[PDB]
């Protein structure tokens, strides 16, 4: 059925960003619990029905890595995009309680992300664009998923005006100019990892000291460091030598030299990980309290 605002009803808010603010909501009709993230755009209304033109592809995105979808439609003022609600939250909000997050789950997480960039460019031609640990979410199935990946064009050039003052997943290439695609995807998937396994944001790199007792800065000073300066990495000794190799592929500055989707599918890191017994959700629960 097609989804409208007067059949929705407010339960909590589970967090806003840059641009949207979410919603978990009842929808009425049908009973779901759903998540209900609103992007206020004041626009003319001929481009923001090619919007919600160009998002009703998501109804084609059926993968159990990505983020499901019910709809998208326009109210007060407000694009509405309404996906599946996943208990877990994101890996952000999972980092930030469970302080660090270990090696062998990181594994579990490459593997959804890895195979979820994969379903959107075979599927779909399309990359990212936005990877980073609050747009991948998980749940108390044990599930993995990404979300927030550009899937409309006039979204994209209608948002391009703010972004985040600090803390940048972008590529180098990215940042230096419009010469981007799917590889730069893959410096953000590499950032997320060593900031997850890590504990904090790793620009700029913890010292000698900062780093046995683990075991701000200004916007051009940060980018300067993305672009000029040798890419982070994993502190060595207390992770294995097969994902600091995995996180050294994915953070070489030259895009073309860095590792791909279907290198990194057959790295050492993601053979091991694929074979490991772990119990995800059963982590998940344990560290961020569900049932
Ligand atoms: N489908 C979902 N289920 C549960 N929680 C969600 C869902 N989508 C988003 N959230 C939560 O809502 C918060 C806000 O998301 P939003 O995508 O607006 O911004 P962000 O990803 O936090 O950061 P930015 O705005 O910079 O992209 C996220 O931190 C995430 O925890
Ligand atoms: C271009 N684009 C998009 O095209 C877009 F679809 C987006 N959303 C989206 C995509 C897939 C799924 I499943 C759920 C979503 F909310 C999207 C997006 O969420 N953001 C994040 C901001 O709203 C920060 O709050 C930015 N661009 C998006
Ligand atoms: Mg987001």
């Amino acid at each position: 059925m097609e989804l409208k605002d007067d059949d929705f009803e407010k339960i909590s808010e589970l967090g806003a960003g840059n641009g949207g603010v979410v919603f978990k909501v009842s929808h009425k009709p049908s009973g779901l619990v759903m998540a209900r993230k609103l992007i206020h755009l004041e626009i003319k209304p001929a481009i923001r029905n090619q919007i919600i033109r160009e998002l009703q592809v998501l109804h084609e995105c059926n993968s159990p890595y990505i983020v499901g979808f019910y709809g998208a439609f326009y109210s007060d003022g407000e694009i509405s995009i309404c996906m599946e609600h996943m208990d877990g939250g994101s890996l952000d909000q999972v980092l930030k309680k469970a302080g660090r997050i270990p090696e062998q789950i990181l594994g579990k997480v490459s593997i959804a992300v890895i195979k979820g960039l994969t379903y959107l460019r075979e599927k779909h031609k399309i990359m990212h664009r936005d990877v980073k640990p609050s747009n991948i979410l998980v749940n108390s199935r044990g599930e993995i998923k990404l979300c927030d990946f550009g899937v409309s064009g006039q979204l994209i050039d209608s948002m391009a005006n703010s972004f985040v003052g600090t803390r940048s997943y972008m590529s180098p290439e990215r940042l230096q100019g419009t010469h981007y695609s799917v590889q730069s995807d893959i410096w953000s998937m590499g950032l997320s990892l060593v900031e997850m396994a890590v504990g904090r944001y790793p620009i700029p790199p913890p010292d000698a000291k900062e780093l046995e007792l683990m075991f701000p800065m200004a916007i051009f000073e940060l980018l300067d460091y993305i672009v000029n300066e040798p890419p982070p990495k994993l502190p060595s000794g207390v992770f294995s030598l097969e994902f600091q190799d995995f996180v050294n592929k994915c953070l070489i500055k030259n895009p073309a030299e860095r590792a791909d989707l279907k290198q990194l599918m057959v790295h050492a890191f993601i053979k091991r990980s694929d074979a490991e017994e772990v119990d995800f959700a059963g982590w998940l629960c344990s560290t961020i309290g569900l049932n």
